[PDB]
Formats: structure tokens, sequence, C-alpha cells
């Protein structure tokens, strides 16, 4: 009886196993665009992907993972509230069953479709597993998908589902740009918070931008074809793998922008 987002193991359930999913700072958060306020310590957010080597996508029974080559340090997330330097890891999304719902954090409660998670671990601590052990060990860049016009950066990844259509099916993925991922406009929302699934860990800043990027139904269609369960199992279609917003609590989320 392993956690997942159903009506006997979902987020609802998740405390008992995790005790920390009640805990000072969780994630996801709504983000109240009024109550947020511009903060001037910012520094300029810097996005490197330039460098960014992908190796292989796989579908972890929660959602799928295109992972990087981390032994160096090429994509790299710096800047902002950040202090030093965050190498990108992964990247994977949450997205629902419907268009109207899907994304993890809420704008003024506005759920989006989708919501894609740039995942990347603080250096100084050696790795990544350590880095999670650390109170600023993780830093997830989050960003709103909207359904409209396609994002041709993000069909590459949306052809090779079909290959790992299952729960612990992998693939090779190498030379996938996540450049291609980026909205327009890096302004965004930052607090501190948690991983959204188990084990919640209480690791992350979370920079959250502002700008949505566009997909096409089409694209959004072909997340939900992909499975929950592994091959040879009754067939769970993979949607709403998303965690509800969690109380803001002792936390105020800041603008980089006025
Ligand atoms: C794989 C992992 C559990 C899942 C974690 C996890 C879960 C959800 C997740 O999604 S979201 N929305 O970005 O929060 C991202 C990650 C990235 C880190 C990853 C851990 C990376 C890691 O070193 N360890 C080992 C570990 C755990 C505790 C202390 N030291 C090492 C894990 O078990
Ligand atoms: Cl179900
Ligand atoms: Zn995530």
């Amino acid at each position: 009886h392993h956690w997942g987002y159903g009506k006997h193991n979902g987020p609802e359930h998740w405390h008992k196993d995790f005790p920390i999913a009640k805990g000072e700072r969780q994630s996801p958060v709504d983000i109240d665009t009024h109550t947020a306020k511009y903060d001037p310590s910012l520094k300029p957010l810097s996005v490197s992907y330039d460098q960014a080597t992908s190796l292989r996508i796989l579908n972890n029974g929660h959602a799928f993972n295109v992972e990087f080559d981390d032994s160096q340090d090429k994509a790299v997330l710096k800047g902002g509230p950040l202090d030093g330097t965050y190498r990108l890891i992964q990247f994977h999304f949450h997205w629902g069953s419907l268009d109207g719902q899907g994304s993890e954090h809420t704008v003024d409660k506005k759920k989006y479709a989708a919501e894609l998670h740039l995942v990347h671990w603080n250096t100084k601590y050696g790795d990544f597993g350590k880095a999670v052990q650390q109170p600023d060990g993780l830093a997830v860049l989050g960003i709103f998908l909207k359904v409209g016009s396609a994002k041709p950066g993000l069909q590459k990844v949306v052809d090779v589902l079909d290959s790992i259509k299952t729960k612990g099916k992998s693939a090779d993925f190498t030379n996938f740009d996540p450049r291609g991922l980026l909205p327009e406009s890096l302004d965004y929302w930052t607090y501190p918070g948690s991983l959204t699934t188990p084990p919640l860990l209480e690791c992350v800043t979370w920079i959250v931008l502002k700008e949505p990027i566009s997909v096409s139904s089409e694209q959004v269609l072909k997340f939900r074809k992909l499975n929950f369960n592994g091959e040879g199992e009754p067939e769970e279609l993979m949607v709403d793998n998303w965690r509800p917003a969690q109380p803001l609590k002792n936390r105020q989320i800041k603008a980089s922008f006025k």
C-alpha cells in the first residue's frame, strides 16, 4: 500500500507515513498576488541551461522525469533568492484529468492545467542526497502550463511518452534542451517550501514564474495517456498527480517584480 494520488493513498493519507506533511513549510501553496510583496534584496535570477545534458526519461509511477547529467557544473540556477549555485538534476510535470486543474501551486486560487518543475540541488552539499538533508539544499523552478498554442520545445518530450507508458519504464533521452520550455519573462514569486510528494522534505526554495507557457490540448492529452500502473497491470491513467495547496503558516511570498 504505497503512497499515490488515489482516494485511499492520496495527499490526505500521506501524513501517516510522512508526519512532515503537516509541517511548517509545506508545498505547494496558494500564491495570493495581492499579499505577495516586492523584495528589493532579491538579486537578478540566472537560469543557465546552455550546457544542459539530458540523459534519460523515466516513468516513476507518479510522473515522468527527464534526468540530466549533473556530474559537472552545466545547467545551473543562481541569483534571485538563492545563495550559491544550484545544479539541474531533473524536471517533471504535474497535470490534471481536465484543463481546469493540474497545477500544484495556484495563483489567487486559480489552478492551471499543469505545472513544470525543474529540480536543482545546492552544489555546496556535494550531492543530491546530502542536499535533501539541508534547509537550503534544493531549488525548484516552477512554471505553469495553460492550454492554447502548442509549445514547440515540448514536442520532443510528448513524442517519447509512448515508450514509457507504464511505471518503471525508461528511455534514452539525450540532447533535450530545457531552454525550450521557458516563458519570455522571468518574473517570479519565491518562498521557502518542501517537496510536493513523499518524503515531503522541507529543503526547497521555490521560485515560481508568473508567466505561464502555452501548450496545446493535444500535447497535454498525451500526458494523460501515461499510466500510474506497471506493465501488465490494470490501467489507471496518470492524471491528477498534483498535491493541493497547503497552509502558508509562518511564511511570506516575495515577488521579484514591482
Ligand atoms: C529520490 C529521493 C526521494 C524523492 C525526492 C523527490 C520527490 C518529489 C519531487 O517532486 S517535487 N514536486 O519537485 O517536490 C522531487 C524529488 C527530488 C529529490 C528526491 C530524493 C533524492 C534523494 O537524494 N533521496 C535519498 C535521500 C533521502 C533523505 C536523506 N538523504 C538522501 C531520495 O530518497
Ligand atoms: Cl483512481
Ligand atoms: Zn513536482
